[PDB]
């Protein structure tokens, strides 16, 4: 009977330890992220991958310059056409 | 003996609870994501970071326009070279 | 008493199993990721989203070409201005 009495005492401590350990795990699991809600390394773009990313302002800077050239080229077409007539007129 | 009998009954319920609690944690852990497979907030680019991203079609749009200008500039070179000769011829 | 003796034996094995099961979970939790440190699917850009990303070298390539055109257009302006004076001069004298 004293053998059984001790066993019970051993079980009590063991159960008590388990209770504590499970409680911890309960708390700790609260802070963990689910597979559903989180994104994998394989399917996500790192900050490394976008280090050499072009902005919409870089492109805007180029658009600006393109427009300026486009405008200058139009003016030149106008000037050249006029000169062709002027030279033609001179030849007659 | 009735004291020990009750203790055993108390342990039984406690063990039963723990069994359930651990099973839950087993299940719940199944849906959690590992550190290895998931990507950290620090090393991943958010949708905010890529809000002002330039596309390859923005650039294609610019390339198109560049090619058009390139053609117009060639034509102009041709027209101007001819005019220079025509004017030179007129001066002699 | 032998009924109680057996119950205790049943509890011992069950406790022993639980001890092992909890230890595993302890270990396994060590390799799991926290909500704080990880990034959600909703707030992160996938490799799909950046498949059509423009580089800074693409842009550099365009800048190079733009500069070449810019130079040619300046030269043309110069050539045309000179011709206008030359033709004007021809019309007067």
């Amino acid at each position: 009977m004293k053998q059984l009495e001790d066993k019970v005492e051993e079980l009590l401590s063991k159960v008590y330890h388990l209770e504590n350990e499970v409680a911890r795990l309960k708390k700790l699991f609260a802070e963990t992220a689910t597979k559903a809600e989180t994104a994998t390394k394989a399917e996500t773009a790192t900050k490394k991958d976008i280090a050499g990313m072009a902005t919409k302002h870089d492109i805007a800077q180029l658009d600006k310059r393109m427009k300026q050239l486009e405008w200058k080229v139009e003016e030149l077409l106008s000037k050249v056409y006029h000169l062709e007539n002027e030279v033609a007129r001179l030849k007659k």
